[PDB]
């Protein structure tokens, strides 16, 4: 039985009040000038979705037009004022996508019209056109039939540039720790493993290599589902140790209070959190999430957000779009979220698909478009660790601190709890993975 305070689900044990972890005096932290900036946050800004699709198309059409190979772009509404002798390019939203034994049928829409696009079974760009999600913005080079079909010979994705200038080296080596899906309130939360991680952060390490990493750790990024929430799915009460949203954030803040002062924490919301029930999520609902807003070394970031650390862009998102990829693309699955993450980077959109349990807000501007090329992309949500480099960009899933729940077992989700990516800010790369799973 769920309860509501002003409409929001609030309720239906210890809150880590006693938890005190002090810094190891034996370890001295390397004095590095903290260079950080929130480069992008959601808060820095008839048909309900008309303005959203206009924004999405405009933004991604700009990214496509930056490809030197894309030329002779013509409006879809002008396609039969064009003779069948002229090779043209069209840019538009993938409204529908259907496979025949003879190829792929797309319904592509721009601001001037809609057109049926045919791509033959094995045009060298087929593998990519077969993977593209609907409501993504793409380009097609080909000829118009005058029967009503665009006979494409080339398919283009917004992509990431193959060539980008290398960044100048930093004065000192600095590390960033990536975590997500803590799920405080859940009986499956790896409480001991997380306490051992807080000890590790406070210089309580047993090797010289770990000691030189901990001394240089200045940033901690938390990519959503920081609490397990209330009324997220039917039967959730059977899994909750802390069945109160206020007490969940209070328990979380008591743990996160034990994070060293020399570490700057960047905390973003997820789908279990007390935040907007659609994406993008500006921040957390301050009425419920207040204890984390009061942490001295914490910065509440939006979902999504772009954090510039020492000149390196870290795009932080919860990971709702990974689900869109695994449902729509056969062959791509969890146990490896790295490849689905690459597809989102290539589409330059975090969650293009509409209709899923993925609620996309009918906002005036599309803030889910990856407008600028990041150095690192961090996502959570799927509860499985992975890391893959695509054209100099590091794609990484920060896993979870939650062991397999009753519900996860039923929907066949197998997590990899307590696997922590260690990022070298200079190269914006995962250099090590801390494994605290022995404590699960
Ligand atoms: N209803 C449902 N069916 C199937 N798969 C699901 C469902 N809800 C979540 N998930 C998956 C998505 C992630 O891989 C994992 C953790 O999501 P999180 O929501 O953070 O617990 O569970
Ligand atoms: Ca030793
Ligand atoms: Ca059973
Ligand atoms: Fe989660
Ligand atoms: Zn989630």
């Amino acid at each position: 039985v769920v309860l509501d305070k002003y409409g929001y689900p609030i309720l239906y044990y210890s809150k880590y009040e006693d938890v005190v972890i002090e810094w190891n005096p034996s370890v001295t932290p390397v004095q590095i000038e903290k260079n950080y900036e929130v480069k992008f946050d959601v808060r820095q800004v008839v048909e309900a979705y008309a303005s959203l699709f206009k924004s999405r198309l405009s933004k991604l059409k700009r990214i496509l037009r930056e490809n030197p190979e894309i030329s002779n772009v013509v409006d879809i509404g002008k396609l039969n004022y064009v003779s069948g002798d002229e090779e043209v390019t069209i840019i538009g939203l993938v409204n529908s996508k259907r496979e025949t034994n003879r190829g792929l049928i797309f319904e592509v829409e721009d601001k001037t019209g809609i057109v049926k696009v045919f791509l033959p079974k094995d045009s060298e760009d087929y593998r990519e056109a077969f993977k593209v999600l609907p409501d993504a913005v793409v380009a097609f080079k080909g000829f118009y039939s005058k029967k009503g079909i665009f006979f494409a010979n080339k398919f283009y994705l917004p992509d990431v540039p193959l060539y980008r200038k290398q960044k100048p080296p930093l004065e000192e080596k600095v590390y960033a720790i990536l975590i997500s899906d803590i799920h405080v309130g859940s009986r499956e939360f790896c409480e001991k493993a997380f306490l051992k991680f807080l000890e590790w952060l406070n210089g309580h390490v047993e090797s010289k290599e770990e000691e030189e990493i901990v001394s240089r750790v200045k940033y901690l990024i938390i990519a959503g589902d920081v609490v397990d929430g209330i009324g997220i799915y039917p039967g959730q009460y059977s899994d909750l140790v802390i069945p109160d949203i206020f007490d969940q954030y209070e328990a979380l803040a008591n743990l996160l209070a034990n994070v060293p002062e020399h570490i700057t924490m960047f905390i973003g919301p997820g789908n279990h959190d007390a935040a907007r029930p659609a994406i993008p999520q500006p921040e957390f609902y301050k009425e419920y999430a207040k204890p984390i807003y009061k942490l001295k070394n914490a910065i509440i970031i939006s979902n999504p957000a772009v954090i510039r650390l020492h000149g390196r862009d870290f795009l932080i998102a919860h990971g709702r779009g990974i689900e869109d990829v695994v449902s729509f693309v056969p062959g791509l699955t969890h146990h490896k979220p790295g490849l689905p993450m690459v597809e989102l980077l290539k589409m330059r959109h975090l969650a293009p698909t509409f209709g899923g349990k993925v609620p996309i807000a009918p906002d005036p501007e599309d803030l889910l478009v990856i407008e600028e090329v990041p150095d690192l992309v961090q996502m959570g949500h799927v509860h499985v660790y992975d890391a893959v480099v695509y054209r100099g960009v590091q794609l990484v899933n920060s896993a979870t601190w939650q062991a397999q729940t009753e519900f996860q077992k039923m929907v066949n989700i197998v997590p990899t709890p307590a696997k922590v990516p260690v990022v070298d800010v200079e190269s914006a790369r995962v250099v090590k993975v801390l494994d605290f799973s022995g404590w699960c």
